[PDB]
């Protein structure tokens, strides 16, 4: 069953402006879901030492990189926290009103798109280069959930019946026709080389 | 009763290089530290979605920035998550042994002292500045505490009986004899209008 919701009317606007405006510097997507999902990471790390059962769903902590041409996605992969579904409903939700309204003012005072991630919202950076975002996750306290959406103002949610993860987040870009050079290797080693050399966690960029 | 502890020797070494290194842009320990109240304060926000009672002690989210000459002090104050005594003496603690010996090793590669943040070790930037600094902090879970440390490779922790203050965290610098300019309120101003300007929390100045 797959349950269908409106994006609140600001996070609509935030999205239709980042697919809408001119802005040639896309590869910051890629740093910001890499930093989406070193919070992450930092999040569970730090639970764990409090109750080290919140590892009994995996005791790895890392983050893989997979380009897919036949599929043209490119998946950002953390075993992180996850999300659950009040996060994915209400939650996310609630904080990136705030964030949004921010951004958006510090944009109309000058401000550039590169700075999304200074309000919380880094993650509908990811609409500079997917035309589809299918978000797959598990939190500890929750069951496996799909979260979809191609903008326009709509997003679904399910129960998912794919391979099961263990705990953490895929996030799958499937890319506008013009964003395929982020499939390839040399590309996505520069960008990660040049955005996110200091990240705290082992990044393996999967080969096809 | 004051209880004290031996920092690890690695956090005792990134102390001693801090407090060492001939590094002339200082004011970055302001950015770190606004920095770190910011994320304390993202923490508790997103906690009080699905608890409303985590809000009991105080619903306003801010910053303060309070300068004080007779007493050479500037003291960052935060209505954030604050931080239990485990995470005083045991969790920061073991969360700051892997980002020093990453930070560390960057070093040795070329990176430089403002790179702290990376790292997640951005709070012993206060060695920047302070020959000594005091951290009161009340967390929903546990009593209010005052931790406190001149490096030297000891910390003291109490539970303190100044004013309450209700949930948060206070960091007091002790600023050493040549670093008073970070009293003055243009620098101070001059500071977080250049690299703290899009903090999602109001950030006030108190006067002296
Ligand atoms: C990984 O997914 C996300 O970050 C996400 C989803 C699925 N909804 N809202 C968000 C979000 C909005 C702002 C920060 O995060
Ligand atoms: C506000 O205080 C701190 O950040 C703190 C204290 C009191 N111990 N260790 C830390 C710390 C080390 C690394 C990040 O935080
Ligand atoms: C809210 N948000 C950005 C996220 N929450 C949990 N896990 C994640 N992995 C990447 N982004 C994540
Ligand atoms: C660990 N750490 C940096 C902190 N934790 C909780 N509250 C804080 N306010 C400033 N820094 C804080």
């Amino acid at each position: 069953e797959v349950e269908t919701f409106a994006f609140q009317a600001e996070i609509a606007q935030l999205m239709s402006l980042i697919i809408n405006t001119f802005y040639s510097n896309k590869e910051i997507f890629l740093r910001e879901l890499i930093s989406n999902s070193s919070d992450a990471l930092d999040k569970i790390r730090y639970e764990s030492l409090t109750d080290p059962s919140k590892l009994d769903s995996g005791k790895e902590l890392h983050i893989n990189l997979i380009p897919n041409k036949q599929d043209r996605t490119l998946t950002i992969v953390d075993t992180g926290i996850g999300m659950t579904k009040a996060d994915l409903i209400n939650n996310l939700g609630t904080i990136a009103k705030s964030g949004t309204k921010a951004f958006m003012e510090a944009l109309q005072a000058g401000a550039d798109i590169s700075m999304i991630g200074q309000f919380g919202v880094g993650f509908y950076s990811a609409y500079l280069v997917a035309e589809k975002v299918t978000v797959i996750t598990k939190h500890n306290d929750d069951e496996q959930y799909a979260w979809e959406s191609s903008a326009g103002g709509s997003f679904t949610v399910r129960t998912d019946t794919g391979e099961p993860m263990g705990r953490g987040t895929k996030v799958i870009l499937h890319l506008k026709e013009d964003q395929t050079e982020y499939l390839e290797e040399r590309r996505i080693k520069e960008i990660v080389k040049k955005h996110s050399q200091f990240i705290g966690y082992p990044i393996t960029l999967f080969v096809e």
